[PDB]
């Protein structure tokens, strides 16, 4: 497969750094152990490294999972352009086929029209809005 996860849990010293920059202070490490430690123990989270021919090209990750849904987030490598939709692919993929919940859900910005856009090409609808958010779902069924 050209396109591959890799689980946070499973991160190796180089990776952490580097992603969470998108020379480290001892407590900047530490609290990124800390958030690694908390997902071992967390099944309602799940983050992914997403690589693209060994080469990293972002980040996303699904969080309140239950039996029927989630959240999901995703985060493009900063100076990537045209990745937005893989990753998207990826989110849905995983969330319908691994998950097997029956609707994915997100909150973005309203300011943050990237995301709305792909999200909207991609089959999801807004059903909420408040001060800060838009919130959108999609379901398989």
């Amino acid at each position: 497969p050209l396109i591959k996860l890799k689980n946070f849990t499973e991160l190796n010293s180089q990776e952490i750094e580097l992603i969470f920059k998108w020379k480290t202070k001892y407590i900047d490490f530490e609290e990124h152990l800390r958030f690694l430690k908390k997902l071992h123990q967390d099944s309602s989270k799940k983050y992914f490294l997403v690589f693209q021919d060994e080469q990293i090209i972002g980040v996303i990750d699904f969080v309140n999972i239950t039996t029927k849904s989630c959240e999901f987030g995703l985060y493009a490598k900063p100076n990537l352009k045209g990745v937005g939709q893989i990753l998207m692919n990826e989110i849905i993929k995983y969330a319908f086929e691994s998950l097997k919940v029956n609707t994915l859900k997100a909150y973005v910005f309203k300011s943050n029209h990237k995301a709305l856009k792909l999200y909207q090409q991609n089959h999801f609808t807004i059903y909420d809005e408040d001060k800060d958010f838009y919130y959108v779902y999609l379901k398989q069924s």
